[PDB]
């Protein structure tokens, strides 16, 4: 069972956010961005399988939401860049961690939801 | 499958919210608040099972979530009484509704989510 | 300085929300909600004097945010009724309240805030 | 009259939070991120004065809230390293932004605003 989930909501038109892309992002021991992990959500608006209990380690995770392409496939030109989430991934056990986010074009929720 | 759910989640703790209690209120003609349907959220935060497909007509409902007695039971004294969504049920076919509630002490969000 | 301040802001267009209708709703001793205080958002999107420090006494209030006649004035016909906020002032001395909402199609956000 | 303006606000308290970082920064040609303006919040949750008409150019902007260090002034200790906004900056005539953020240790929402 994935210990990294996505789930992706759209505020304007009240249903699930399909086909975001998402990256996720870890901080390396030079301080430096570097790719962990990638992909597109369901028609359920959740991305699930981003990595396994084996690769999730301890570190900086950053979670990037590519809110603007979504927003121009649907008509809209938004004006933020992306949503982004960054945490502390720690361990006590084992922990599962599901970042939540609620899109609009000029605003957006993020919540970090940890479930055992 | 039910055609009403909600969820509720925890801002604070970052984690589901448990055993919030939930009431449903339908609109009747006589413009009267009439008790629909209520229930008790689950480990996962969700509450499933509140009406079925013939129960749940046309009209306008209320979900009154108990925010203030779920942060008495954590510990937490808030200020505001309840989270409150009031929405419009229309029949286009057959539409699943979904109310998502994000909990803070002083602040809420509420999110309608349709479904197919 | 009025003790009660309400400020609606627009997810969909990036801006402040003007000429909201807010009404304001005090609980009697029967139990019924008993109108208080109303008005419309300025072009800041904020609504001040609805009460005075004199009338504004403890007791349950209810802030209804008239969201659905603002959507369809703008071209847009939403799904919520109505935001409303049902929190209890309480004196303390001699606190000053502040609803901040935050309107989208089908998820709105409210805040209580309170300063001195 | 400022160009760019950074309110906050925390959910858990309600009210203005008080003395946050805020770090701006612009991409560059190199594609790097550039340190712009930076300051902290006042007792109002505002940080007025980052920048002027001249300096503030179109580009990409990301605009860095200090959101742990400042939940662990309050004895929080949250989950998320940031609030992080990226956001396009466009010339129509004139322009203002006002970025306004809602603090929860594990939650937060950013709005863009916009005002002339």
């Amino acid at each position: 069972k994935c210990p990294l989930m996505v789930k992706v909501l759209d505020a304007v038109r009240g249903s699930p956010a399909i086909n975001v892309a998402v990256h996720v992002f870890r901080k390396a021991a030079d301080d430096t961005w570097e790719p962990f992990a990638s992909g597109k959500t369901s028609e359920s608006g959740e991305l699930h399988g981003l990595t396994t209990e084996e690769e999730f380690v301890e570190g900086i995770y950053k979670v990037e939401i590519d809110t603007k392409s979504y927003w121009k496939a649907l008509g809209i030109s938004p004006f933020h860049e992306h949503a982004e989430v960054v945490f502390t991934a720690n361990d006590s056990g084992p922990r599962r961690y599901t970042i939540a986010a609620l899109l609009s074009p000029y605003s957006y929720s993020t919540t970090l939801v940890v479930t055992n």
